[PDB]
RNA sequence: CCUACCGCAGUAUAUUCCUAAACACUAUGAAAUGACCCUAGUUGGUCCAUGAUCAUUUGGGUAAAACCAUACUGCAGACAUCU
């Protein structure tokens, strides 16, 4: 019920809205660089500490190639991204963000390099905080991970994202779609409706995007009911 | 009578060619809107015809000296007259 909408002829069916342009350094047409420093800080746990010890440089490397400064500090425990004189990319600190928030939620550097890629996007979904008994929680998060990985598999076929459950935090890095569709796996399975529930209406979801008129008609009367 | 050690002065401590590297010079073309560096400036800093900063190869130069140890060579056995 788009009420008082005007409309919208300039808007080109043919043109790829989701097409994603590359950046380089010319494409600023102001030829200056900021004006103000900007930095992003962030904590990691300590027993991620000696990993990253053996990590950091390579990621400065990573962060070489899109000239972003780094500073890894042991006894604050904390990871900082500067953005530089000779950036030229606006959104590369915001990556470079995501990229120190995804180290010290657990996952490995080579998966977590591909952050700075336009087109991957992460989320960290906090789920200490949504029951405080432990045997639960702890059941709960095994609920995401299941026998021998199998269902956590299953979901990454369900999002073609990367999935990692570690502690309180569950790490995913994928396509917005998928990350959207894992946010609500793990929010629900932290609310105790089990994660096969919505793993086989992902499937029936799948399955009726399949068919273009199943795609333009509603999948609720066809979807069971969750 | 001789030999070795002892004293002092020397020689060698690998040699020749090619090549790699460092430092500096020299030859050629580029200079005052001169060149370089820094989140970078109401005049920032450094170098600069007393040669800066890039090239181009033009060719040659430097990498010692002293001492110890080892091997060899030579010089002398010296209390110093000299009026």
């Amino acid at each position: 019920v788009s009420t008082h909408n005007r409309d919208k002829p300039w808007d080109t069916d043919d043109i790829d809205k989701w097409k994603i342009e590359e950046f380089k350094e010319e494409d600023n047409a102001s030829g200056q660089p900021f004006a103000e420093e900007s930095s992003f800080m962030t904590l990691f746990p300590k027993y991620r500490e000696s990993y990253l010890k053996t990590i950091w440089n390579d990621v400065t490397r990573a962060l070489d190639k899109h000239n972003i400064a780094c500073v890894l500090d042991l006894v604050e425990g904390s990871m900082t991204v500067k953005t530089t004189r000779k950036t030229y990319d606006p959104a590369i600190i915001l990556k470079a963000r995501d990229l120190i928030k995804l180290l010290a939620r657990s996952v490995p550097f080579p998966q977590a390099v591909k952050i700075l890629q336009d087109d991957m996007a992460c989320d960290v979904i906090k789920i200490g905080n949504f029951v405080t008994n432990k045997e639960r929680f702890v059941k709960r998060r095994q609920r995401l991970v299941g026998p021998n990985g199998n269902t956590l598999k299953a979901l990454e076929l369900l999002t073609k994202c990367y999935i990692l459950v570690q502690g309180n935090t569950v790490s995913a890095m994928g396509p917005f779609k998928g990350l959207k569709e894992v946010r609500r796996v793990v929010e629900d399975c932290m609310k105790n409706i089990h994660p096969i529930y919505h793993i086989k209406e992902l499937m029936i979801k799948r399955e009726l995007a399949k068919r273009p008129e199943l795609a333009n008609e509603d999948w609720s009367r066809f979807l069971p009911m969750f």
